[PDB]
C-alpha cells in the first residue's frame, strides 16, 4: 500500500515561467504583448532617471529598459524577493511619471496593469509591507489622481462638450483611475487572501477611513459616481468587512475605525442602493443619483471581473504605433467606440442585479460586523431594507414580470434573500429599534409582511397543466436556459436518471410559477410568520388583524 | 557510509536557461544585447515572409517575431527539440534572405550570431541530421556567397580603391562568410565531440563536393587569400583529419574521401606553410602567398579564437541606431577602426605561433593517421618537413633568437616538435623514401642533422654567472611575463617549499641557455643520432663523416 516518487520530475522553475509570461503577456481586448506595448515607449520629459543600478537613457528603449531590468535582476533575485523589488522599483518609476508638469502618463497605466499581473501571478506566504507600500503610494497616487472622480453633478449650462474628443486621455485616466482603484482592489484581496494571522499586518493609516479622500471623492452626492470606481471604493468597504470577519480578536481590528468613518461609509452605501435599475437607458445618461448607468466612455471588464462587451481593448491595442519608442498613445475616437442585440445590455444588466446582491451581501455583512449596537446605524434601516424589499415587491408584480428576459431570476432571487436579511432581526436584533422608527413606517414593514401573508394562500399550482401556459406566456428565455444548459452543458442535465425530469415538472413549476412574486417556499411564509403572528410588538391584534385573515378566506 | 539525497535544489529547467539566455545576450566586443538587436530589424523589400506559423508582416518587428516564435513554441518543445525547430526557421528564413535581388542582408549576420549562441548552447545528443542541414545549407550559402573569397591576387594597375568607401557591407559579407565558415567549425566540431556511433551517417560525398567548393574558393592559389577563411578552411581539412584519427576503421570515410580532394588540401596546405612569418608588416600588404597579414578589414576574434584587440567589437554595435526598427546597418568608417604599443603585435606574434604549431601539428596528424601509405604519400612531406626545419635553424639563430621578445620560446618549441616529426619519420616510414628524394636533397636533411650534431657538445652550463648573464642580456621581455606572472597570477607563485627555491634557478637556467641558440635536449640529440650515426642510409660512412667528426672534436 506503499506510493513512490515521480523519476519524471522537470519542473519549470517559477520565475523563469513569471518572467516569460510576463513578457509576452496579452491583456483582454488589446492585440499586443504587455511588454512588447512596453518596448514603444519613451520618457522624453524627464531627460533621465537613476534609482538602483537602473539607468535609462533619455531616448532609452523604456520597453528594454524594463525588460533589461527584468532579466537582469532575474538571476539576482528570487520569486518573492524579485516581486518586491520589482514592486518598488516600478513604484518609483511611478512616482517619477507623476509629479512632472509636462510630462505625459502614457506609460503609467500599463504599469498599473502589469504590477496587478505580477502580485496576481504568484501571491504566495509574502508579507504585506510590501504590498502597504505600493498600496499608499497608489492611494496617494489617487489623491494626485484625484482630479477626476469629483468633477460636477454634470455640466454647468456651460460646461461645454466641444471637445478635443480625446478618449486618449480620458481613456488615459480612466484607465488610471480604474486600474488603480483595481490595484487598491487586488492588493487588498490579497491582503483578503494572507495567512490570517496577518490580518491586523494590513492595518494602514490611509484605510483607517482617509487615502486622501478615496471613498469620498468615489461615492459622490455633488458629481457622477462612475460605476467602475464605484464597484471599487464598494469593494473597499467590503475589505473592511472582510478584515471584520476573520480573526478571533476581530474586537480588537475593528477599533481601528473612526466613528464617523463608519457613517460616511454606510450612508454612502444606502445612498447607492436607493438608486434604481432601468434598462430602458442604462447605457445613456439620466437622473443623476439614482442610475448606475455606466456611460459608454468607459466600457471594459476591468481588471478582475470579465464583465461584457470589453468596446475598448482593442483600442488598447491601438494605443501605440506598435513600431516606434514612442511617449503619448495613439488616437482614438471617442465617439466611434460604440440596435444590434440588447442582449449584451441584459447581461450586463443581470449584472447590475449582481451589483444589487453584492450592495445586500454588504449589508449582511454590515449586519454581521455590527454584534452590538452601532452609531452607524440607523436603527430604521432594518425598516428600508424592508422599503427596497416593498418597492421589488409592488414594481415586481406590475412591470418586470412578463417580460421574457432573464433579469428576472436575480431580480426575484435578491429580494428572496432579503428574506433572510430580515429574518435574522426575527427577535435575536428587536432591542434596540426605537419606537419612533417602527413607527414612522407603519406602512411599508407590515407590506413587507402581508406580502407572504397573502403569499400564503398556497393553493395556486398543485400540478403543471394549467401552469405550463404560464411559463409557455413569457419564460421562453429561461426554455432558453433549459434548452441549452441541457443540449451540451453539465452532465447532470444530459441522461436525465429517471427523477430529475420528475424534478423538471415540479422544479420548473416552483421556478416558473415562481416568476410573478406568488407562491414563496413554506419557509417564506412561515419566516414571515414565526415574526409576524409572534405578538412581541402590537402589529397584529385581532381587532386589527381578521381584516388580513378574513382578506386571506378564512 | 551512505550520502543522502539533494533533491530540494530549485533547478533551473535546461529550456529555461537556453531561452533566457538567447533573450539576453550580448556578443564580445560590442555594445547591445542579441535579441534586442534583433528587435530592430525589419525584412523590407520582401513584403510578406512565412514557412511555418512565422508570419512577419511588411514593415512587423523581425525581432518580436522572434522572441514570439521564441516564447510559443517554448511551452511546445524540449531543449533538442526547440534547437531544430529554429535551425529550420532560420534556415528557410537566410535562405531566401540569401536569394533575392534587392534585399540587403543586415539581418543575416546577426541571426548568424543566433547560429552561434544557438548551435554551440548544447551540443550534446543533438542529431547529425539537423546538423548536416545547417550545415550544406550554410556551404550553399557559401556558393551563394563564393563571390568573396576568390577576389584577384591584387589591387590590379586599373582597379581602383576609390570607393563608397563603406566597411558596411564589406563587414557585412565579412562577417557573414566568416560566421558561416565559423558555424561550418563550431557544428562540424560538435560533429567530432558527438558519440562516435553517429558518425558516417552524416558524411557522404556531398561533405566531399560542397566542402571542395568552397576550400578551392577559399585557400586561392591564383587571388588574395584571406586570413580567416584561411583558418577556417584548414581546421575543416583537420576535422577530416580528425574523424580519421577517430573512426576505428577510418578506412570508411578514407575511402569516402578522393585521391584528387586529398591532393588538393595538402598541396595547399604546402602553399600555406612556405609563407613566412614576418611581424615587421603583418599588419600591412607585401608580398602575397607569403604572408598571413589579419589586416583591420578583417580583425576581430573569431567566433571562438579570442585573437587580440577585437578592434570590430562595438562596431558591431554601431551597426544597428539600437533604437529604431531597421534593415540596413548603420554606417561605419572602413578606416578609422584600427605606434601605441606593439605588444598586440606580440601577442599576434605568439597566436601565429599557434598556427605555425597547428601546421605542424595536422601534418604529424596525417603522419600518424597514415601507418599504411597511399597516393598523396610521396614523401615531399620529408623534402619539406625537413626543409622548413632547416629554415627556422638559420634563420633562426642569424635573426630571432636575441630580439628580447618571447616569440622566440615558441618558435623554437615549434621546431622541438619537428623533431619528434622528424625522429617519427625515423622510426616508422623509412620503407618508402625515393632514391630520386634522398639525393635531390642530401643537402636539407643533414643540415638538419648536423644543427643538433654540432649542438651535441654538451658542454655548457659548468656554472650559474654566464648563463643568468646571458639571461639578463635577452630574457628581458620573458622575464616581465616571468614576474608578472609570479607576482600576480599563480597559487604555485608563492610560498615554495624549499625543494622548489632550486627548480627556480635551475629551471631559469635550463630555460635560458634553451633560450640561446644552444645545448638542446639530450633527448634531442640522441634521437637525432639514433638516425645519422645509425648507417640506415648512406649518407654518413666514416670516410665521409670523420670530416664533420673533427669539425665538431671528436
Amino acid at each position: 500500500n506503499m506510493v513512490p516518487l515521480n523519476p519524471n520530475r522537470i519542473i519549470p522553475d517559477e520565475t523563469s515561467l513569471f518572467l516569460e509570461s510576463i513578457l509576452l503577456h496579452q491583456i483582454i481586448g488589446a492585440d499586443l504583448s504587455t511588454i512588447e506595448i512596453l518596448n514603444r515607449l519613451k520618457l522624453d520629459y524627464i531627460t533621465e532617471f537613476k534609482f538602483k543600478n537602473f539607468v535609462i537613457a533619455k531616448g532609452a528603449p523604456i520597453g528594454k529598459s524594463i525588460v533589461s531590468l527584468l532579466l537582469r535582476c532575474k538571476k539576482t533575485l528570487t520569486l518573492d524577493r524579485f516581486i518586491d523589488t520589482l514592486l518598488e522599483d516600478i513604484a518609483v518609476l511611478i512616482k517619477e511619471i507623476s509629479v512632472h508638469p509636462n510630462e505625459s502618463k502614457l506609460a503609467v497605466p500599463f504599469l498599473v496593469a502589469l504590477m496587478y499581473q505580477i502580485v496576481q501571478f504568484r501571491p504566495s506566504a509574502t508579507h504585506n509591507l510590501a504590498l502597504k507600500d505600493c498600496f499608499l503610494f497608489i492611494c496617494d497616487l489617487i489623491r494626485i489622481y484625484h482630479h477626476v472622480l469629483k468633477v460636477p453633478i454634470h455640466e454647468s449650462n456651460m460646461n461645454l462638450h466641444v471637445e478635443p474628443q480625446i478618449f486618449q486621455y480620458e481613456l488615459i485616466d480612466y484607465l488610471i483611475i480604474s486600474y488603480s482603484f483595481d490595484l487598491l482592489e487586488g492588493i487588498l484581496r490579497v491582503l483578503q487572501s494572507h495567512p490570517k494571522q496577518t490580518y491586523m499586518e494590513f492595518f494602514d493609516e490611509n484605510i483607517l477611513k482617509s487615502f486622501e479622500f478615496v471613498y469620498k471623492l468615489a461615492l459622490t452626492i455633488s458629481y457622477k459616481p462612475m460605476v467602475n470606481v464605484i464597484f471599487s471604493a464598494v469593494e473597499v468597504v467590503n475589505i473592511i468587512t472582510s478584515i471584520i470577519l476573520n480573526m478571533d480578536n476581530s474586537s480588537d481590528l475593528k477599533s481601528l475605525i473612526s466613528g464617523s468613518w463608519w457613517r460616511d461609509c454606510i450612508t454612502r452605501l444606502y445612498a447607492l442602493l436607493e438608486k434604481e435599475i432601468k434598462s430602458g437607458d442604462v447605457y445613456n445618461e439620466n437622473v443623476d443619483t439614482t442610475t448606475l448607468h455606466m456611460s459608454k466612455y468607459h466600457d471594459f471588464f476591468g481588471l478582475i471581473r470579465n464583465i461584457g462587451d470589453n468596446e475598448l481593448g482593442g483600442l488598447i491595442s491601438k494605443l501605440i504605433y506598435t513600431d516606434r519608442l514612442q511617449s503619448v498613445p495613439r488616437v482614438i475616437s471617442k465617439e466611434d467606440i460604440g440596435f444590434t442585440a440588447p442582449i449584451i445590455g441584459y447581461k450586463m444588466e443581470k449584472w447590475l442585479l449582481k451589483l444589487k446582491d453584492e450592495v445586500l451581501n454588504i449589508f449582511e455583512n454590515l449586519l454581521m460586523i455590527y454584534g452590538d449596537d452601532a452609531t452607524i446605524v440607523n436603527g430604521e434601516m432594518l425598516i428600508h431594507s424592508s422599503k427596497f424589499l416593498s418597492r421589488e415587491q409592488a414594481l415586481m408584480i406590475e412591470r418586470y414580470v412578463g417580460q421574457d428576459s432573464p433579469n428576472l431570476d436575480l431580480r426575484c432571487h435578491l429580494i428572496e434573500h432579503t428574506l433572510t436579511i430580515i429574518y435574522r432581526l426575527w427577535k435575536d436584533h428587536f432591542k434596540q429599534l426605537r419606537e419612533e422608527q417602527i413607527k414612522q413606517v407603519e406602512s411599508q414593514l407590515i407590506m413587507s409582511l402581508w406580502r407572504f401573508l397573502v403569499c400564503q394562500t398556497e393553493t395556486v399550482t398543485a400540478n403543471e397543466r394549467e401552469m405550463r401556459d404560464h411559463r409557455h406566456l413569457v419564460d421562453s428565455l429561461h426554455d432558453l436556459t433549459i434548452k441549452d444548459q441541457a443540449s451540451y452543458y453539465e452532465d447532470a442535465f444530459e441522461d436525465l436518471p429517471e427523477y430529475i425530469e420528475e424534478e423538471l415538472k415540479m422544479q420548473l413549476n416552483k421556478r416558473t410559477g415562481r416568476i410573478m412574486q406568488v407562491k414563496y417556499d413554506e419557509k417564506f411564509q412561515e419566516m414571515a410568520r414565526t415574526i409576524l403572528e409572534s405578538k412581541s410588538f402590537d402589529l397584529t391584534t385581532l381587532e386589527e388583524a381578521d381584516s388580513l385573515y378574513i382578506s386571506m378566506g378564512l
